[PDB]
Parts: C-alpha cells; structure tokens; sequence
C-alpha cells in the first residue's frame, strides 16, 4: 500500500489508515480489508 | 481500539490508524496487530 492510503472493509466496515506501509496484508473479519 | 488509535504489526513494521472501528480484527503477517 502507499503511505497516506486509507483502507476500508465491506463486511465489518472497518476503516483504517496506512501510516506506514508494510510487506503484509490487512486482514479483517476472516477477510482482507479493501483499499480506497 | 477506539477511533484515533493507531495499531502496528509489530513484525513487518506496518502502522495503521483506526478511522472507524468495526466488528473485525486487524491481522498482519498471520499476526494480530498490536496497539500502540
Ligand atoms: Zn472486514
Ligand atoms: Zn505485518
């Protein structure tokens, strides 16, 4: 992900920001959050 | 988590913010993101 990017889910509907990108995935609710 | 909170992976080194808390857990690198 790109720094300053926001990610939201479609299930849980959780929204978080990407303060610091990493070589991993942002899982959520036995799923994988979405990116805006 | 409470909005305004930031969570890290504590592994890869990914940092994100909880813009909107939901009914899900932030996972990264097969790990449960930690709270700063
Ligand atoms: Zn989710
Ligand atoms: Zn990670």
């Amino acid at each position: 992900a790109n720094e300053g990017d926001v990610y939201k889910c479609e299930l849980c509907g959780q929204v978080v920001k990407v303060l610091e990108e990493g070589g991993g995935t942002l899982v959520c609710c036995g799923e994988d959050m979405v990116k805006q």
